């Protein structure tokens, strides 16, 4: 009886195995755009993905992860609110059963159809598993998805999903360029938070872009054909794999833009 997104094991149950679920810096949160303060001290975000080397795509039973070779300094996030260098390890999405929900962060209570998380670890801690034990261990770049025009740079991901339908399936996934998933603007909000899935560790500097990307209805429909279950188990569609907004408590959300 492990955690998930079903009626019996979903977000409202996670605290029993992971008491930090009720902690002081949990994610996601609602971004109240009128109370987020413009911080002129925030730097432009530096996203340097020219040399990113994807390796594989994995259905882990909760989402699918596009994994990167993070053994050299090759796909790094710097600047913004960050001190030092953070290396890309994987990206994944959270999405809904319907276009009206799916994102984890919300903007003035607005839910987007999906949310992309590009996960990076602070190179001062040497690798990901050590980084997650630190309050500045990770930087997650969050990007909202709305349904409209197709995102041409997403289609290579969409088309491989048939080969990883069920939990534990993986597939070679080389030469994928994550620059094709970015919006035009790098304007962002930032706040200190957590992993949004167990173990819910409070190790993330969140950087949430203001500008959503557009994906087509057909693209997101293919996400919704994935399965939470393993091969040869009762089919449970992989939908609504998002954690709702958590209490902000004693935190400030800062805006990079006026
Ligand atoms: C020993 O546990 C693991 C073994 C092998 C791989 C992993 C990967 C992990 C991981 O990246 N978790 C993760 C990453 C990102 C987020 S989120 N949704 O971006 O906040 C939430 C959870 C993780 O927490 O634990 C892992
Ligand atoms: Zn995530």
């Amino acid at each position: 009886h492990h955690w998930g997104y079903g009626k019996h094991n979903g977000p409202e149950h996670w605290h029993k195995d992971f008491p930090i679920a009720k902690g002081e810096r949990q994610s996601p949160v609602d971004i109240d755009t009128h109370t987020a303060k413009y911080d002129p001290s925030l730097k432009p975000l530096s996203v340097s993905y020219d040399q990113a080397t994807s390796l594989r795509i994995l259905n882990n039973g909760h989402a699918f992860n596009v994994e990167f070779d993070d053994s050299q300094d090759k796909a790094v996030l710097k600047g913004g609110p960050l001190d030092g260098t953070y290396r890309l390890i994987q990206f994944h999405f959270h999405w809904g059963s319907l276009d009206g929900q799916g994102s984890e962060h919300t903007v003035d209570k607005k839910k987007y159809a999906a949310e992309l998380h590009l996960v990076h670890w602070n190179t001062k801690y040497g690798d990901f598993g050590k980084a997650v034990q630190q309050p500045d261990g990770l930087a997650v770049l969050g990007i909202f998805l709305k349904v409209g025009s197709a995102k041409p740079g997403l289609q290579k991901v969409v088309d491989v999903l048939d080969s990883i339908k069920t939990k534990g399936k993986s597939a070679d996934f080389t030469n994928f360029d994550p620059r094709g998933l970015l919006p035009e603007s790098l304007d962002y909000w930032t706040y200190p938070g957590s992993l949004t899935t167990p173990p819910l560790l409070e190790c993330v500097t969140w950087i949430v872009l203001k500008e959503p990307i557009s994906v087509s209805s057909e693209q997101v429909l293919k996400f919704r054909k994935l399965n939470f279950n393993g091969e040869g188990e009762p089919e449970e569609l992989m939908v609504d794999n998002w954690r709702p907004a958590q209490p902000l408590k004693n935190r400030q959300i800062k805006a990079s833009f006026k």
